[PDB]
């Protein structure tokens, strides 16, 4: 039904994040692009709430979620974990930061997934809908490292759009830390504001042209499948989808509410 568990850190990012490392149990094993829910009683008894593993199953402790309050459930765990930690600057004490009870249940598995088992892809996020391939970029790095003979992907492209310029610091040092170990170029990183970051990667403004894109990976890689990854909104699924059938680009049809504009 469910493992019982605690937050043992947490963070508070810009433009509302609330980052938060859950102790992982023994027998919790995992994908990199999988999703749970999780309860938090002192929150809600009764109400679980779906997010994104922002970690990757290498990391052995800790489950990482990057949770977004956007509303009433995510306001008060913010509001939660903010004021238990305001207390404790003040206070000093063991008593101000009790410790923060969770259920967990998952792994749920998802589409995103077969990007290992892909030659080309593409992987196109908006605002904290780049979760699933913050997971996904990590693990990829460590199956490099530990064995790069058994996987078959040869180029990933990467797209990851916000509104906000300080959402990118959510994953700056991910993306640091790619730019400076991709000596073979196996990502393509672009970064749109809808170097500037301070990356090497220059962040582009305004809405990406999709077309142009689509054009020019279809010329890189034919007459190879390219498969494409989304986690976004419908204006834009709209438009990535017509392009997949325009370029005969791989393409699973999904929706993520979350994001809508
Ligand atoms: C597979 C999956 C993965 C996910 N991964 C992540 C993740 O990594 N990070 C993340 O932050 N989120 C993720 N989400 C979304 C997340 O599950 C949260 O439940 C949701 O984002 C917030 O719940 P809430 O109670 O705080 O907000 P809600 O109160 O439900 O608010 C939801 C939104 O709907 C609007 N709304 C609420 N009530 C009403 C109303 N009565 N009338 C009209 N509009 C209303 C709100 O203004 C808000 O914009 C994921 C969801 C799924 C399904
Ligand atoms: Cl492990
Ligand atoms: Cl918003
Ligand atoms: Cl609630
Ligand atoms: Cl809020
Ligand atoms: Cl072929
Ligand atoms: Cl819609």
């Amino acid at each position: 039904g469910s493992e019982p568990t605690f937050v043992v850190n947490a963070s508070l990012l810009p433009s509302k994040v609330l980052g938060l490392q859950v102790q992982r149990p023994q027998s919790f094993n995992y994908q990199p692009g999988d999703y749970l829910f999780i309860k938090c009683p002192g929150i809600s008894k009764f109400e679980w709430h779906p997010f994104t593993i922002s970690s990757a199953p290498e990391m052995p402790d800790v489950l990482t979620l990057h949770i977004r309050a956007v509303g009433s459930w995510t306001g008060k765990l913010y509001q939660l974990i903010r004021e238990q930690r305001e207390e404790w600057i003040r206070s000093g004490s063991s008593q101000s930061l009790p410790g923060v009870p969770v259920y967990i249940d998952g792994p749920y598995g998802t589409p995103s997934t077969h990007i290992f088992e892909s030659k080309y892809a593409i992987l196109i996020c908006a605002g904290i809908g780049v979760t699933p391939f913050a997971s996904i970029l990590k693990s990829i790095l460590h199956r490099n490292q530990q064995n790069p003979a058994k996987m078959p992907l040869k180029k990933v492209h990467f797209y990851w759009l916000n509104r906000e310029q300080k959402a990118f610091e959510w994953f700056v040092e991910l993306l640091s830390k790619i730019e400076a170990e991709d000596t073979n170029n196996l990502f393509d990183l672009n970064l749109y504001l809808t170097l500037i970051t301070g990356l090497k990667s220059r962040t582009k403004t305004g809405r990406p042209d999709w077309e142009e894109i689509f054009k020019d990976v279809a010329k890189q890689h034919a007459p190879d499948n390219v498969e494409v990854f989304f986690c976004g909104p419908t204006g834009l699924a709209l438009q990535l989808r017509h392009l997949c059938t325009k370029y005969g680009f791989g393409y699973r049809k999904e929706n993520f509410p979350w994001l809508e504009l």
